[PDB]
Parts: structure tokens; sequence; C-alpha cells
């Protein structure tokens, strides 16, 4: 037998950082969960019990904290690139670092219509994420995403004209509820190294904001023919607005809300045009994916 | 042996309702999870296998949907009171109904600075809840709450002057992070029945809003001497603003963020006044409770 | 306003302890999650910012570890009583301690039909729990429980003869699936203090084992007329086998498995006597409770 | 823009099946969660709102139930292959089916030392899984796995001789706790189609059993030099015992249990050779992966 692939590191490293403006008194907080996995010439730790090649996962944890102390943690695309580059440059025998960052929301509170200098609220479990792969001699590959964005529209969704055969019971509809949890990922063109990532720093927050705005507006305004058709519209617009993105991937559950026939009870009308009360279904759920790239 | 207490019913009943304004085209959605448990002369179902006394839990589920079809579902204090009253009036041998409702957020989307007529976002997992106990001959007892309100302040929290003995290692501090998940419950004076609950309908949403506002403002503005002292201030203000509330209960975890000493690494300074990077602790957590009533 | 009730302490304290037999080489592990909440003359910490009355929650955490170092941690009824007694005896102004312990399974591995001296498996998320309330001048109240015991029987469950009215759609049945997650609690007679708890030490593990065995056997062997009837049989037997128990409480969800009518597809028969494939329902679920005591 | 990749289907489809032996009265239950995602000539559903190419996800759900009615559901490798093959053969324009199955434990109860004919217990959240990819003209690729197998050993784990530099604080150790949740996957050689999968049916359950046994025995008996070294031993043995496996992949968290220094309290000794009470850490955790193949 032989080692075909190996990677190891530290997962679930929670990190908080505060920035204090001494001039204005305003404080800003960042909180993330970080995972770093390394690859390189480490096979002998598996095959020969040779620990001399192992950068201890405990040390990886220390390094994350030290790196956060000495560098900006925002945008996360930059922080992840700094962190990954550190490992491949510091250790001769480590040739790839894989950094995953989940950013948690701490949104500044408004108290009496004024932004508070040091108080924050977690407004939703929506996350902003990055996956950064730093590979020696091959540059930096960055995938940015948003996830956990949960939305619902109560009308202006349709689904008709699908294949019907002996396995089909679903009725065609011209008016249904559409609800989903959005997972959207945009993949950047490969960067040659840290200098190039630094040169594009302003684009990272701006593209996240654009991706979010396009997702929300398109969902709200599209008279949707299907999840497939609406998601493609979203992806098309993101690609049009940021030339440095190569592909956009969406993964959308279709979270079903079923009509409840109440006609058995005193002829109560609660279906079709008379539908008011519905039963949200926890499972199963449709799952629709697509990756859109350039012609 | 004898049955000392018994209750049974249906839990985890998910319900969605939409309201459509035909005049304006505006739609409003409500989504809840409902539990209804009944008590009464039902001992023989346990002791003698006498099912004749059992209103099937499946029927309880049907009743929830039918009641939602025929009545407003907001405020939840009213809906819960209607639902509970139904069971004690309809069934001679049922003498108490216990209704728990969890309301999920569906907040109308703003698209281009305009409220959208039929599109919604789940902005946070914060819930508004009610517990309604309807007891034949004893009226209606309502406890309203908010839960899952997660906040953090990065300064203006202190904790010093606590008991020190041979079990104590905690250092006194004049500047720390304070973060919690707020669970706040206000208990209404007993109501004589549905007519009285109806007479107070406007107070329910207004008191929820007040409870939320007082919680947020007090948390943000108090130079906190302890979780205990800050929570008492919150409760005092709610009681002062709504005379129909008898007690206010808060249950607050203290979600700890620890300093990280980095001095072992090149004398890096990251403690006390130099603290920038902290480690959020998943567990353990302080848990502080209090119930405040009138003199 | 006035403080009507207050309690505070530390939750989610994870503790592991190992016992090493030097003679045999055999090691035994225990892992628990502990919560301790205190009450007493602590109102001024809430109302006057007087921290002098506060035993810091951090110190409570230290005390749990120290107590586990110096005492047996099994049975949990004994450990909880030792821990609670400590606080009321050590601190003049603390008058009640409330200790909750969740015990996690680490079951010794069998390797080649022989018990291994130091290797363990988590066989299920079933827990054994205790709630111990130690109140100065009022003794020690102990509630022991098992929870998270998930079972299913595929036949020998019935449900017919229930109330039918205009809210009823459920069909009577003489053969259904019954599945539940068992939560069973037995409440001990009040103990005068630690000496009395110590005198009954052997009864704690034996009664847990009896409660588990009675639950499993009764579930498997009863031709069940309802969840209500089967659960009462369980409780009756536990009370008969341990005179020091005052009450037994069961709380059982009814986790529904629905028939799937496939007749629309080529006349496929999958209902009643021909039912083979079913759809487990995640929600809603029946919830049935009862507390059984002595005549 | 262009569609680069697309797949869609139904996730979280819960399925239960019962087998009844009329001769012996013995019943056996199977419960799974199934996901099926399809690929093929479906781009126009995204780009042109052409639903004519869509097999509705609702129909996919129906098909899962019908297939379970008409075929054995065990071993899951066979069921998944039948299910995936159905879609590529039935629909001209569907060219790949991706089937994921999670099998839940329902272990027959022993009552009074005798196996019960129709009563079952969920003994642990350990799962047996399959991923089956059926691709038209390219055969059937099957990855089998076990996951959620949680184990701990209290001694006979070491970790010393790792890289030490200015980022290192971890002390070398010759005696520590080792605990993990095992995720192990074995990848079968490509199969030409359903006939070939059928020909190897007995190997599926036998190889799962071998993988489990090798994992448990090796964990218990290895005087572990590191997670890396122990996991490689496991993988090597599985490959040696089943020639039809091409690769074995393990992914293991290192779930840390920390010593607690209690020396500050009355010189209490709880470190090194005197360590009895430890603090399980919820996060962070080491994460170690490896894929082992043939020379
Ligand atoms: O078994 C281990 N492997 C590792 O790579 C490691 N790093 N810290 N502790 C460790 N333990
Ligand atoms: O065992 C049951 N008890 C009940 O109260 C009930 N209601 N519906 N189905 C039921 N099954
Ligand atoms: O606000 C606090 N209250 C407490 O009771 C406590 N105990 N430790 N830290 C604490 N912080
Ligand atoms: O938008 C949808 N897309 C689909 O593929 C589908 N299948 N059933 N319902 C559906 N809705
Ligand atoms: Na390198
Ligand atoms: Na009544
Ligand atoms: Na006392
Ligand atoms: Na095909």
């Amino acid at each position: 037998s032989a080692v075909k692939a190996a990677r190891y590191g530290k997962d679930n490293v929670r990190v908080y950082k505060v920035h204090k403006d001494e001039k204005t008194g305003v404080q800003t907080v960042y909180e993330m969960t970080v995972c770093v996995l390394l690859e390189g010439e480490i096979e002998t730790s598996y095959t020969k019990a040779d620990n001399s090649v192992i950068v201890a996962t405990d040390s990886i944890k220390n390094t994350i904290y030290i790196t956060a102390k000495q560098n900006p943690v925002t945008p996360p695309e930059l922080f992840g690139s700094i962190l990954g580059t550190h490992f491949i440059e510091k250790y001769n025998h480590i040739h790839a670092a894989h950094v995953n960052i989940v950013c948690h929301r701490w949104t500044r509170m408004d108290i009496d219509g004024k932004p508070h200098p040091h108080s924050f609220i977690r407004d939703s479990e929506e996350k902003r994420n990055v996956q950064v792969d730093v590979v020696e001699g091959k540059g930096i590959d960055i995938k940015s995403s948003l996830s956990g964005l949960t939305v619902l529209k109560s009308t202006n969704s349709q689904f008709w004209g699908f294949l019907r055969d002996e396995y089909t019971t679903l009725k065609e509809t011209w008016d249904r509820i559409l609800s989903t949890d959005v997972d959207a990922t945009w993949q950047w063109k490969n960067f040659s190294g840290l200098q190039e990532v630094r040169s594009h720093v302003p684009k990272f927050d701006a593209t996240w904001a654009t991706a979010r705005e396009v997702t929300l507006k398109t969902f709200a305004e599209d008279n949707s023919a299907s999840v497939q058709a609406t998601m493609y519209k979203m992806a098309e617009q993101i690609l049009a607005r940021q030339q440095l993105i190569e592909t956009v991937e969406y993964s959308l559950p279709n979270k079903h809300y079923f009509e409840i026939d109440l006609s058995w009870h005193k002829g109560l009308q609660n279906t079709g045009k008379n539908a008011e009360v519905f039963a949200p279904q926890s499972d199963p759920n449709g799952l629709i994916k697509c990756t859109v790239g350039r012609s």
C-alpha cells in the first residue's frame, strides 16, 4: 500500500478580533471560525511513525492567533491568503495550505436612530465564507461564498410544463410559494501570489455585496418559471458585473409548503385561489445546483 | 398506583398563513410552530385502555389548521387563547389546554429602498413566543417571551468585588467583553376569558416591542457592573411601562471570550489594554436568572 | 420592583474522570456535563450592584473539578449530593444548590470476545441524568432519569375506539408501527442529608437498571392499546420494585410512520396488510405524558 | 454565459421498509435517508425556462418509494445501483444519477436473552452509507462508508518528536487520551453495470463488517505514535482483506481532553502521572485525513 493523498491540520478554531479607533471611540468586531489543513512531504508520519515532519496541529492553532494579531482579518479573502502563504513559505516541506473561513455576523446596533460605538447584534445566521488554496508554484485559488440566506416569496412562482409519465403525481401550478436557503459561490481567477491578492483588495467586499444584492433582487422580482430558471438569471448577472470571477455556483433547496385540503370539514375552502393556511414540510426537499461560467 | 398528572397532545405542528390585501396587492406571511397539550378526565385511557376519552392527537393537529383558517393568527397571545378556549368549550371532559407557540421571523424585503409586496427574509433566529394556559373556571394565563436575541458589547462591562476564597482564580476586571443570548418572559395578569383577552389586543404587540427596545437600549448603554445588575435594570423598566404585567423573568448565559497571552512568542502583547485577539469559548458558560415582580 | 426569585451559576461544564486499577491494569472512564445553580441571600447583586455576595461562576467551575478529584463521581446521585451540599455548607448566605448532571455513555469495547482494559465506544446517545436539589434545612431531593432511548416495534400496536367528531380524519387501526424516544424520571423520597444518601448508594444503579429493563421489556411485549396504556404499565412496575421511589414520570413522543398509497402506479398494493414501505414523519409528533404515584 | 455543470433532484427522502417472514413470525426493519441527483441534457431548463426536460423532483421521490417496494433495499450498494440505473435507462436525456444513502441503525432487542421478533433499538448514531454514481456508458462507481463511530482510549497513545519552532507550545507526551469520530470510506473498483454489482452482492456486507472490525481492533490495540500512524495501519489491513477495493480514506478528528492543573488549590496533584480529572474540549479539534491505495 501507498499514501495517495494526505492532509491534516486544525478545524473549528474560533477567533474574535476588535479594532478600536482611539480618535472616534468607535469599536468594530470580527468573529470567524477557521480551518487550516496542510499538505506536503508528510507521508512518513503515516507510514513510518516519523513525527519530525509534523507541524503540530496545536502550533497551527497558535499561528492562526498570531497571524490575526499582526494582520488585518478583513476582507477574509486577504486574511486567508496571508495565513496560507505563511505555511508554504515558513516550512520547506509543506507545499499546500487549505484555509476555510466562516465569518459570523456582528452588526452594529442602532440605538435611538444612532449607530452605537461598541454594541452589536447577530442579525441572522447568514455567513460569508472563503476557501483559499495556496499551492507552492501554482499561486492562490480563492472561492468566496455566502450561505444561510433564507428567503420566501408568497406568490409569483410557477411550475408547469414538466415531464409527465407513470411516475408523476405532481399537479402543474401557476401560483405557489417559493422558499430557499441560498448557498452561492464565486470563484476568482487564479492569483499569482500575495502581491496580486493585495492589489485587488477593494473588489472582495464589493463583489460580496453585489452577489448578495443580485440574489435578493432577482429572487424578489423574477416571475419564476422554476428554481433552475431563476438561479441562472442570478449567476448571469454576477458574471456580468465582475470580470475577475470565472464561475458562479448556486446550490438551492426547494423548501416545500403544501396546501391543506380542509373541504372534509364543513366544506371549508383552502385550496387553489382560496389557499391561506399551508403546512411547511421539513423533508424531503428539492435540491437544485448549477455552475455558470463564461462562453 | 394512581395517575397523579397527565397531559397529551400534538407537538411541532408547523403552520404558515398568508394574508392578501386585494386593494393594495400587498401580502403578509406568518409562520409558527405550535404545541397543544390537553388535560382533563382522561385517566382511564392510561389505566383501563379506554380510548373513548381521547381526542386523537391527529384531530388536535386538524383543529390547529382549521382554527388558523377561521381566525387571525396575530397577535399570538390572541390566537393561543382562541385555540385553548376551543378545546375546553368543545369537550365536556377536557378541563385545561396548554398552548405553546413559537413565531418565526419573515421580515419584508426592501428592494431599492422600497418594501416589496410579497418577498421576505429570515433576519435571525430570534423568536417571539407565547405560552397560554386555559383552565376551565380559572381563566387564561399568558406568558409572552422573546428568545434567541444574541448580542455582544466589546467594552463597558466590568466585574470586580466578588467573593474571593481558596476556590477562586478569576481576576477582577474593569473592561471585558459581554455577550449573551437573551431569553425574556413577561407574565400577564390572569384574564377572565376570551372577551377580556380581546379587549387588550393592542397591548400585546406594543409590549413585545417595548420589551425588545428596553433590552437592547439597556444592554448597549449600561456600564455594566455584572450580568445580574444589568438584567435587573431591564426588568425594572418593563414593569414600569406596562401595568398589566405581573412579573418579568430573564435567563441570560454569559458567553465567555478569553484573552490569549501571546507573550511567549517574540514578546507579543495581547493582554489587558493591548488585547485585540480573543478566543470565544463554546463551553462552559455562566447562567444567570432572575424573576422581578411588583413591591 | 422587587426580586421574587433568583438563581445563577455555571452550565455546560464538561468533566471526564478516569479510574486506574493498578492491580489489574483495567481503566474505567466517566464523562458528564454538569450544571450548578445557586440561590440564597444574593438579591443585592441584582439591585445594588453588590458583587460581595457572588461566588463567581468561574469559582463554581473550579469547585466542580476539585470535587470530582476528591470524590467518587458514581453513582451520579451521590456525586450531585456531595457537590450541592458543599455549596450550602461552605457559604453562609447560600441556601440552595441545584445540580444537574448528564452522564454520557462510554461502554467498554469487546475485542475478540474479551473486554478491553482501556478502550471504549459511545453506544448511543442515550443518557442517564440526575437533578439534585439541596436546600438548607429541607434535605436533598433527587430526580433520576434516562433519556434518549429510541425504540421501534413494527407490529403489536393498535389504536382504535377514540373519540370521533367533525374534527376527526384518523382511521382506526389494529396494526401499526410504534416508535418513541423514552424520557423516564423517578423521584426519590426526600433524604435528610448526605449520610442518608450514602446509606442508599447501592439502590441508585440498581433502580436505573430496573427502570431501563422494565421500559424495554414492557415496550417489546405489550400488545399496545395506546401509548397511554403502555406507559402506565411501565410506571406501575417500577413503583412496585422500588419502595423508595415516590413518583415515576414518562414523557413519550409518538414518532409517526405513514403508509404510502402506491395504487396510482400500476395498481401497486402498499396499504393495510400489504404495507411494506412507509414514510417516517419528522413532524408533527404526538406527545404523551403521565406522572404515576402511590395510591 | 454558459452552464458548465448542473444537477438537481430530491434530498432527505426518509424511507422505512419492513420484511415479514410468515414462516417464523420474525420481522426485520430497514430505515434510510436517500438523496438522488440527476445530470444530463437539461441545460435549457436553466437557460430557456424549458421545463419539458425536467423529471420533477416530486417524481424522483415517488420513484424512490416504488423502487423500494419492488426491490431489496439491502445491501445499500445494490439498492443504490438499482435506483441509479433506473433513471439513466428510463430517460433518454438523463445520463448520470448520483445516489446517496444513509442507513440508520435499528438493532433487534434482546429480551431475557432471546432476540425479539419485532422490537428494535437505535444503538448509536453510527451510520452506514453509500455513494453510487451511475454514468451512462461508464458503469457504476460505488463508495461505501461508515461514519459517526465514536471511540476513546484512556492510555496507550503518545505524541512526541514533532517539529518544534517559535510557534510551538505543545509539550511532548508519552501517555494521553485519544478520542475520535471515525469516518472511513472504501472505494470499489468500477463495475460495468447492474449484472456485475449483483455478482458481488455478498462482498458488500462482509467488507463493511471487516472495515468496522479492523477499525475497532487497531484502535484498541495500537500503541499509537500519532493519529496519522494508527489510521494508516487500519487502511493497510482493509486493502489487504478485500481485493476489489481500490482505495481507503479515513477522516479523523482529534477530540482533545486537556489536563487540569489543580496545584493552586492546596497543592492538589492532577497532572502527568497523577492526572484523573480532565476537561473535554468542544473546539478546536485536530483533523487528520489520508487516502491509501495500492502500490
Ligand atoms: O496525533 C496527533 N497528530 C497530530 O498531527 C497532532 N498535532 N498536535 N497533536 C497531534 N496529535
Ligand atoms: O397512542 C396514541 N395515543 C394517542 O393519544 C393518539 N392520538 N392519535 N394517535 C394516537 N396514538
Ligand atoms: O457578570 C458576571 N456575573 C457573575 O456572576 C460571574 N461569575 N463569573 N463571572 C461573572 N460575570
Ligand atoms: O422549481 C422546481 N424545479 C424542479 O425541478 C421541481 N421538481 N418539482 N417541483 C419543482 N420545482
Ligand atoms: Na514550502
Ligand atoms: Na370542558
Ligand atoms: Na449556607
Ligand atoms: Na439515459
